[PDB]
This record gives C-alpha cells, sequence and structure tokens, in this order.
C-alpha cells in the first residue's frame, strides 16, 4: 500500500543501524504514524502475497483469551511456534491481558467487553483503551508485546482505533498487524452498529532486519494493487462468537509472495 | 511554536464538534503526531508565557512516586488542587505506577528505576518503556491518566522519547505536557551520559474546549519566536535527586499569558 511502500522507503532513508538482542542487527527510525481510511477497502498488502488464513485464526485466538498454541495448530497456523515453551505456552501474553487482567486486588478485567459497553453507552469517553502492556507480567512473557495499547474513538458514526506499536518488525510483522486490527475495528463496527472509520497506527521503534534488505527492495520495486474488500456474512450474538468463515475479502490480486527469515 | 500553532489551526478546521463528559462541549481530531529536535531548543510555547515553575515541581513530583498535592502546595503550585480529595490525595496516579507499579502478586517495580538500567546497560532495548496506564487501578484514580505511555530510544548516542497522549486538552494541557517530558528526556541524558534528541508527541482524542475559542484565536495570532535552551546547574547523584533551583531556561522572551478556565 502506497503508506507501506512509504514507511519502508523511510526506514531506508532515515533509518540507523542498531545491534539487536537476537544479535542479527536492523535499520531503525523512531516515531512514525500512519492512517488507513477503512472505507477506501481492506488494507492487507498487495506487493506480495499475504496469509490471511494466519491472520484470522489468531486475532480468533487473541479474542478467546488464549495464550496457548494448540488452537493455532488445529488450524495449521504456526507463526508463534518459534516462542513457545514444550507445552505450547506461551505466557500471559496479548490473549490474557485483552480478557483478563489482574488488578492487585485479586480481579480480572476484561478490556474487551469494557470497550464493548463503553463504545454503546459512552462512545464519547477519551478512554476507550485496551493495553497489553502488563508491567507487573512482562517477566513472564515469552516475548513482551509488540502491539501494545490501543484506543477506540467515534465521531460522526465511524469508528476509528489507533494502535501503539513499540517495535516493529516493519517486511516480517507490519502487514499481518495491520490486517489484524482493521479485522478487529470491522467485527467491533459491526457489534456496535457502527460504520468502519480510519485505522491509525502509530509506532516506535520501527525497524528492517539486516536480513530483510533484498526482499525490501525486491518489495519496493513493485505497484501497488487495488485494496481487497471485506465481506462478513454474519452477525454473531457476541464479538466473541466470530467464526473464521464469516469472513470474506473479495478482490485480492497480489504479487507474489517474498520468502524472509524471522528473527527470534 | 509552529507545529503547536499548527495543530491548533487543524483542530479548528477539521474538529468535530463533541458533547464531552465536562458538558463543555470539545471541538475534537483523533491521531496526531509532532516531532521535536530537542537540539533545536528547550519546546516551552513563546506564544503564550508559560509558567516553568508549576510544570518543574510536578515533574519532581512524579519522580518522587508522591500522589498527594502536599508537596506541590509547599511550592505554591496549584494545578492539582480541583481533583484531591479532602485528604489532597489523588489515588494511585502518574507517580504511584512510575515508581511503583504493584504486581498482582504483592510486589512493586520501579519503573524509572528499571528504565535508567535499561539505558545504561541495555540502551538498544527496543522496551525502553514507561506505563501510567494501570488497568487494575484505574478506578481508583481521581483522573485516569492522559500522558499514559512513554518509549525511550537511543540511536548514535542521542536520546529520544515518545508520549502517548490518550486526551489533550490542547490549550491549556499540551505547552505543560511537552515541557514536562522535554523536562525529563534532559534529566535522563545527563544521567546517562547521552545527547538529547527528539521528543515525538502522539496524541488520541485531540481536543479544544468551546471557551477556549476566543483564547485560541488570539494565540493564533501571534508570532513564534525562538525556542529558549535549558540549563541544569549540577548533575546530581541520581535521577531522584534534582532539585528546581537546578534548572535554569535562558532566552525565553513569549509574548504576554493568556487566561483561561479549566474544564472540570
Ligand atoms: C505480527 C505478527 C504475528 N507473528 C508473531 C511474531 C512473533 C515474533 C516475531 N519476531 C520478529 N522478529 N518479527 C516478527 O514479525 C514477529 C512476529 C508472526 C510471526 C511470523 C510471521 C511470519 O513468519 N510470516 C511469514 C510466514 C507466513 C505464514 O507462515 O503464514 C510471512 O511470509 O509473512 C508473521 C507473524
Ligand atoms: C497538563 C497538565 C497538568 N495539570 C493537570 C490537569 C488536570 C486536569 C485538566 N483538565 C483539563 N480539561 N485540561 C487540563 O489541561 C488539565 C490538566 C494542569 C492543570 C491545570 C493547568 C492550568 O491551570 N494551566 C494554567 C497554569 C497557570 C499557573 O501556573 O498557575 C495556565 O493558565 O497555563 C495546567 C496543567
Ligand atoms: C513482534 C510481534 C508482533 O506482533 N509484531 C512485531 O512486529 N514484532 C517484532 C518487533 C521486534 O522486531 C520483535 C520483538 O522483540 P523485542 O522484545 O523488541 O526484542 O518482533
Ligand atoms: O496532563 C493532562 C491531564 C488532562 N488533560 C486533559 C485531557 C482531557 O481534556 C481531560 C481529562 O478527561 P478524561 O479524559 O480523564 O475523562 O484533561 C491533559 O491534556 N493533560
Amino acid at each position: 500500500m502506497k503508506q507501506y511502500l512509504e514507511l519502508m522507503q523511510k526506514v531506508l532513508d532515515e533509518g540507523t543501524q542498531k545491534n539487536d538482542r537476537t544479535g542479527t542487527g536492523t535499520l531503525s527510525i523512531f516515531g512514525h504514524q500512519m492512517r488507513f481510511n477503512l472505507q477506501d477497502g481492506f488494507p492487507l498488502v498487495t506487493t506480495k502475497r499475504c496469509h490471511l488464513r494466519s491472520i484470522i485464526h489468531e486475532l480468533l485466538w487473541f479474542l478467546q483469551g488464549d495464550t496457548n498454541i494448540a488452537y493455532l495448530h488445529e488450524n495449521n497456523v504456526t507463526i508463534w511456534d518459534e516462542w513457545a515453551d514444550e507445552n505450547g505456552d506461551l505466557g500471559p501474553v496479548y490473549g490474557k491481558q485483552w480478557r483478563a487482567w489482574p488488578t492487585p486486588d485479586g480481579r480480572h478485567i476484561d478490556q474487551i467487553t469494557t470497550v464493548l459497553n463503553q463504545l454503546k453507552n459512552d462512545p464519547d469517553s477519551e478512554r476507550i483503551i485496551v493495553s497489553a502492556w502488563n508491567v507487573g507480567e512482562l517477566d513472564k512473557m515469552a516475548l513482551a508485546p509488540c502491539h501494545a495499547f490501543f484506543q477506540f474513538y467515534v465521531a460522526d458514526g465511524k469508528l476509528s482505533c489507533q494502535l501503539y506499536q513499540r517495535s516493529c518488525d516493519v517486511f516480517l510483522g507490519l502487514p499481518f498487524n495491520i490486517a489484524s486490527y482493521a479485522l478487529l475495528v470491522h467485527m467491533m463496527a459491526q457489534q456496535c452498529d457502527l460504520e468502519v472509520g480510519d485505522f491509525v497506527w502509530t509506532g516506535g521503534d520501527t525497524h528492517l532486519y539486516s536480513n530483510h534488505m533484498d526482499q525490501t527492495h525486491l518489495q519496493l520495486s513493485r505497484e501497488p494493487r487495488p485494496l481487497p474488500k471485506l465481506i462478513i456474512k454474519r452477525k454473531p450474538e457476541s464479538i466473541f462468537d466470530y467464526r473464521f468463515e464469516d469472513f470474506e475479502i473479495e478482490g485480492y490480486d497480489p504479487h507474489p509472495g517474498i520468502k524472509a527469515p524471522v528473527a527470534i
């Protein structure tokens, strides 16, 4: 997408070389922001083929409050294998924090349900937020949350959402993260009888790994295609009831996929 | 500053009218970002005289892990009065979360000390983060955090910082928050022997209150001047050892102050 490709160019033009924990090396910039008008089309990258089945299943997984890969395995999704333990556990990552953030008084807060209630009864609120950044549990997590904090906003009957991503693997992760959130926005909007607005992406440490340079320039040499369209074939009684098959993406015609290694 | 004035005009030009919780009404936009190169000067607004004194004491108040306005009163700072209880308590706000984030198991994590140690021992870290958004204590707070989440980043010996502000009173709050964080970056850099980089500000619900229109128009008609320069007189033994007397702003020649009512 224009924005995504423009981001890649920026990191290449302004990036600074950094030694990273994975000892792979990154080219990075700090602070960036882009907006996707969800009414223009579903923001799924076309300059390379993306795996929709993996994106959807991960999101349903998060929504279920799950943090074990069994579910992802049942559906042949292996994007999380490298970080799971012998038992398939990732620790209290996304799913747990979203559905059951533990307070100090022994309670657990379901942030998704809370946000849903706000959108329906207090869409004007200035604090419709979900955070995965649980400082007190960070140490039990296989990996600290990358997409860490998100906020919803309503105006003119449209639902917008802004995500703050503390660390971003531009080539590999970003396309996934973007599609995932836009998907969540459509689902929330459908549950609240709202129209979809903008998805705003804000990044902290935004980088390209050293071993993704050729893939990046290959991609950059391509012209984006018309954005695909998302069709939801049903209206479940709750945001927790969606199924993989309720979704249909139409008119997705991307360029060929580009394989790249992930840094552990 | 040009950036500040530009954001002000954008809100008037594109803002949507909202009925806020105070019942005052706001002109609102969602998602915005601005960058301040700290090398170019301290970002203290010049088109309106600002009071560095209340800005400094609040910051120092935070770094002490304090939630009682007592200390602020000791210093003639009255900005938090409307929200304190009969005892002067605000609940586990900023200070408490910065210095003693409570774990579900009874422990506390000191995020400032953590961040100090990260900048010193692992400056390349992609997770040098401080969060005040403790989902489990929001209902105990007198006011949910506005400047909710911040991240530090180091590149070529420079210290940059990004703040995510979920709610922003553009006229009254913003100038204060920008100086506060700029100030913080200068202290961290000094304690960590780094140069100052960029201060990146990202907002969620960014608004102007209805009863701030006159002041806004007045301000929008003034020309910004060169930014001052921040001077630190002594290098304390620790980030928790600074005092009001340690900072000196130099070359600050702002237009006259503008009075505006606070929306409570
Ligand atoms: C973001 C996120 C979720 N996750 C979590 C996740 C976990 C660790 C990470 N680690 C790093 N260094 N970068 C990441 O992007 C990353 C992402 C993903 C993991 C892998 C792929 C990846 O391998 N995609 C490949 C293969 C696609 C497939 O098997 O379906 C692709 O070519 O896109 C995508 C997302
Ligand atoms: C942000 C923040 C911190 N705080 C906390 C705080 C709490 C609630 C708020 N509520 C609203 N609607 N806007 C705010 O900016 C705001 C700020 C502030 C409180 C008020 C002032 C305000 O009175 N500014 C005066 C200062 C004059 C003086 O120094 O005494 C001014 O006219 O500039 C500034 C900051
Ligand atoms: C993480 C997960 C995700 O959903 N998206 C991402 O882009 N990533 C990336 C960010 C970064 O490259 C790395 C995480 O490691 P660290 O804790 O920052 O060392 O995976
Ligand atoms: O440091 C601060 C504190 C508050 N506000 C503003 C944001 C909103 O205008 C309001 C608080 O309302 P809630 O969003 O907390 O309900 O005060 C700021 O800009 N900066």
